[PDB]
Order: structure tokens, then C-alpha cells, then sequence
């Protein structure tokens, strides 16, 4: 009997798979690492720290590598070319009870998916994927909607809100930025509200209590062809779906169990 | 026609009496003696004092002697071996109608009357007198109660709340404390709050409009025996019952009318 043990992942036909074992935590931080190789491994990280007096905040990174050669010396070294950084920080106070957060991960991971107009752009050409328009995304049983229309990109840092209430909109982020000379960083965060009812002063104002921020940056090098991406979004997203060994501790009390 | 004259006050059957004479009020502070001898006199204060715009603080402290003799150098010289300090400042703000204070001072005095769970502590061993627990103080006819269970002591510091609101509650301290090497000083001060409804945006907070201050400090020196305390407990609480002269003052126009 023992949690957060080797478990399953992003996997694709019948090849190579992808077992992560556990390694590390020192300090709090939780880690993931996969077989032989460590230059290979899948890095994945999750941690438990109450922000304030209200809130509960987390961190969920998320580093996935190539199986690369990078032969310098005349030896064959089997190391990543590149690695990921899908780090979801998540908020959630004392105040919201237990039952936002079950109905917040379906949301943080259940927006991206494997091609929904958020991730499609971690998938391809149009990381918009419409011209940018109201789109689709987190959704249940036949009550409410949350079609996400466009908003802001002032600066180079693009925005989604919702419907009529802004207090109560599904923000997302998408900015396109080249970090140096050898790589191409990215920065897609999402802010997923709950449809509480703050009365203060007589008057039911229709505000979040909360809001999610499940911020991805992720570093794609120029030498990295345009082969690796397609199984790095997969990996990313394909990481935390509706319960994976990872995210199923963003919708239970099993970190790893 | 004078009033502010020789009273009456503490007693016991049929031998001394504590005839308070009038003596000193410059810059604003009453003062009472009583016979003969001023060194084995019954000091007592009283002074009126706006504290700002909204409120009204006063100061009755009483000073009870003992009928000791001190003989240094061979003379036998009559003075009090201790004094008593029975300070009550008592705020009254201007909002609060003239039917707040008279069930004030019978809170007040009307809380240490000749063993109350307060008092008794006064008088006795169980400065607590029961393990500290709810007890009864201040009542009238038949339809609120004031039991005042226990809360703190943090520090060296009693204290009791009554029932469900605290904002409602009637806070009381009690502790013990040696001042130097010849004397044994205490503190218990007393909030008297009031059942009102300050309703400040549209909510009525059950909150209490004033709180009252009924603070006795008490030195006992190590000399004095145990026969000197039973008679200075009468004669604080003895001093203010519901109506005497100096807490008269405190239930109507008469200062020692």
C-alpha cells in the first residue's frame, strides 16, 4: 500500500510509454520522474500552500522532454532538446466549499483538452483558431453555458470574457514570445470564476468568489522541428484530463492514489 | 441646605462608625473623609468628564482604611497599615437615553454586592468561587438573564462572557498579582453592555451602544492578617450597593444629595 507511485500519462499507439515514478519533495514541492533516463524523464511537480487567512493555493508544473541525441564530443548523449513548463496555480478559499473545486478542475484541465479553442493553439496554426471568437469550453449536463467571447490584447497578452457579467466571465490569456536565441516561450493562463452571490451592503451583487489561473509557459526551440510540438501539447494537456494520476488530485483527495 | 455632607456608609453591629465628612474637589475631583483622624479616614472620589463627542467618563475611586497602630520610635501613632482603591469609570455616550445608567449602576454595584460569583472572590478562597463556571449577577423582575460563563485568562487575566452574542455579553476580570515586597495589589474591571440594535447598512446588529469600566484595585500588605481583607470587601462593595450615598450619585441627580 503506497500513493504517488508509478503511473500512467501521455501515451500514443503502441510504442514507447511513459510510467512516472516518484522522486522528490524536499521543501514541499512535489516530483515526478520517469524511467532510466532522468535526460528523458518527465518532470511533474504539485504542492499544498494556503496563500492567506481566505484562500488555498497550489502549484502543478509540468516539464515534458524530448528523446533526442545531442552528440557533442563524439558521444551519443541521450538528452531533451527542449522541456516543458505547465504550471496551474490554483486558489480557492475556505469560504468556497467542497463543492467548487470539483466543478474548477473539470474546468482548468476540461479547457484543455486535446483541440478546444484554447489548446488547439497549443496544437496548431490557429491559436485562436476562429479569428478569435466565442467559442466553447467548460460545460455539463444541459443548464449553463460559458461561451467565451474575445476581449483584450493590449501589450501582446490575449484575453477571453464571457457573457453578460464580467464578474462572473471565464478569462483566459494567449501571448507569443521568443525568449532568446535558441527558444520560444508562451504564456496561456485562465481565470475560471464561480456564479456565488457576494451581499454586502443590501445588495446581491453577482461576483466570483474565486478564480482559477492555470498559467502554461512553455519554451519550443528553433532546432525542435515541427514535430515535437504536436506531441507536447498532448503531453501538456494530455497530462491532466478528467482524473489522470496528476490531475485527479485536482478533483480528489488522491494526490497520487 | 448643603448637600455633599457627612454620610453613611460601611458598618457592623453596634461599636465604629464611618461618618464620611466632605474635604477637597480642586481641579475637578471629589473627595470625602471622615473622622478625626485623617490617617485612619475613608477616602472616596467623584468626577464628571466628557471623554470626547459621543461619549461620558467618570472616576469614583475609594480608598478603605485600617484602625491599625503604627508605633516606629516609640510613639503609638494611628494610620492605616493599607488603603482600598475601588475605581469605577463608567462611559456613558449622548445616544444613549436616560434609561441606560439606572440599570447600569445596578450592574455595576449591582455586581459586587456581599458575595456575588464576582465579589465572593472578594470575600473568599474561591475567588471564583466554583471553578469558574456560569453564575448568576445582575436581574430585575422576571425576563432577561445575565449568566456570565467563562472564556479567558490569557496572561493572568479572568475573564466571563455571558450568553450567545458577545456583542451583548457582560465581560468581567479578576487577577492576582504581589505589587512589591509589603503588598498584594489586584484588578477587576467590568463591561456593562446594553441590547440595542445599531443597524449601519441595512442589517441590525445586535451590538452594545456603551460598555461600562467598574475597575477595583486592591492592595493587602502581608502584615495585615486574614482579618483586615473580610472587612475591606464590605466596605468597596459596601460602599456601592443601590443607592448609598457615593452610588446614589451614580443612580440619580444626587452627587451626596
Amino acid at each position: 500500500a503506497s500513493n504517488f507511485t508509478q503511473f500512467v500519462l501521455v501515451d500514443n499507439g503502441g510504442t514507447g510509454d511513459v510510467t512516472v515514478a516518484p522522486s522528490n519533495f524536499a521543501n514541499g514541492v512535489a516530483e515526478w520522474i520517469s524511467s532510466n533516463s532522468r535526460s528523458q524523464a518527465y518532470k511533474v511537480t504539485c504542492s499544498v500552500r494556503q496563500s492567506s487567512a481566505q484562500n488555498r493555493k497550489y502549484t502543478i508544473k509540468v516539464e515534458v522532454p524530448k528523446v533526442a541525441t545531442q552528440t557533442v564530443g563524439g558521444v551519443e548523449l541521450p538528452v531533451a532538446a527542449w522541456r516543458s513548463y505547465l504550471n496551474m496555480e490554483l486558489t480557492i478559499p475556505i469560504f468556497a466549499t467542497n463543492s467548487d473545486c470539483e466543478l474548477i478542475v473539470k474546468a482548468m484541465q476540461g479547457l484543455l483538452k486535446d483541440g478546444n479553442p484554447i489548446p488547439s493553439a497549443i496544437a496548431a496554426n490557429s491559436g485562436i483558431y476562429a479569428n478569435f471568437t466565442q467559442f466553447v469550453l467548460v460545460d455539463n449536463g444541459g443548464t449553463g453555458d460559458v461561451t467565451v467571447a474575445p476581449s483584450n490584447f493590449a501589450n501582446g497578452v490575449a484575453e477571453w470574457i464571457s457573457s453578460n457579467s464580467r464578474s462572473q466571465a471565464y478569462k483566459v490569456t494567449c501571448s507569443v514570445r521568443q525568449s532568446s536565441a535558441q527558444n520560444r516561450k508562451y504564456t496561456i493562463k485562465v481565470e475560471v470564476p464561480k456564479v456565488a452571490t457576494q451581499t454586502v451592503g443590501g445588495v446581491e451583487l453577482p461576483v466570483a468568489a474565486w478564480r482559477s489561473y492555470l498559467n502554461m509557459e512553455l519554451t519550443i526551440p528553433i532546432f525542435a522541428t515541427n514535430s515535437d510540438c504536436e506531441l507536447i501539447v498532448k503531453a501538456m494537456q494530455g497530462l491532466l484530463k478528467d482524473g489522470n494520476p496528476i490531475p485527479s488530485a485536482i478533483a480528489a483527495n488522491s494526490g497520487i492514489y
